[PDB]
């Protein structure tokens, strides 16, 4: 059923997910689990819905994912304080995928589909 840029997005996913293996990004966040979220993050985002939407081939590019992923990471660190472990791992999930995910990795990429 999939497609290359489908396969390319499950690596980085996969990739991503591995440095939260307890799975706190890995469902939606409620307003049982976090007092008033639903007022405080406008644009809710995790790990499973990104997952349903790679595979329902609703990303065009990579910069499409990557906004998704910064998403997450971003109401993570708006929401908790700085001293949780929420606030902490989303700090190091946002720098894995800059790392993974940037201009000069890409390139890469492009210049080895010749
Ligand atoms: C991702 C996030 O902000 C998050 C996940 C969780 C969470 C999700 C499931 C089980 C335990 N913790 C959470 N709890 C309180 C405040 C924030 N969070």
């Amino acid at each position: 059923e999939s497609t290359p840029i489908q396969q390319l997005l499950e690596h980085f996913l996969r990739q991503l997910q591995r440095k939260d293996p307890h799975g706190f990004f890995a469902f939606p966040v409620t307003d049982a689990i976090a007092p008033g979220y639903s007022m405080i993050i406008k644009h809710p985002m995790d790990f499973g819905t990104m997952k349903d939407k790679i595979v329902a081939n609703e990303y065009k590019s990579v910069t499409e994912f990557k906004a998704d992923f910064k998403l997450m990471c971003d109401n993570a660190m708006t929401y908790n304080r700085p001293d949780t472990v929420y606030y902490k791992l989303a700090k190091k999930i946002l720098h894995a995928g800059f790392k993974m995910m940037s201009k000069e990795r890409l390139l890469a990429l492009k210049r080895s589909m010749s």
